[PDB]
């Protein structure tokens, strides 16, 4: 488990959490949740989905851009990855995601004024 979760607030007060591989490099970026309950519960969902590969969604853009999304049991979009360069980068990323996506290290940047990035 080399990575961790960071939840941050957007200009609309909407919350989005980012999963980092280990060195700080972000592998998963979730979209704007209108409520923290959905974001955090989304993280716990990812923890249960992490060992269950049947929950993934692997896609490649027409410009040969490999990426992947993560769905919960109700088929909702809880996680979304950033366009990688090589196909190998994507699948190696997934291996990291499975390892760290099941971590309990969660940082709240919404309540405290730690505005890292918009």
């Amino acid at each position: 488990m080399s990575g961790w979760y960071e939840l941050s607030k957007s200009s609309n007060d909407q919350f989005k959490f980012v999963l980092k591989a280990g060195n700080g490099e972000v592998i998963l970026t979730s979209e704007l949740y209108t409520g923290k309950s959905g974001a955090m519960n989304g993280i716990e969902s990812v923890q249960t989905n992490s060992p269950i590969e049947a929950r993934y969604a692997k896609e490649v853009a027409k410009n040969d851009k490999p990426y992947f999304n993560l769905k919960a049991a109700n088929h909702q979009i809880i996680g979304t990855s950033q366009m990688y360069s090589s196909t190998a980068a994507r699948d190696n990323g997934i291996k990291s995601v499975m390892e760290n996506g099941k971590t309990t290290t969660i940082k709240d940047l919404t309540l405290e004024h730690h505005h890292h990035h918009h």
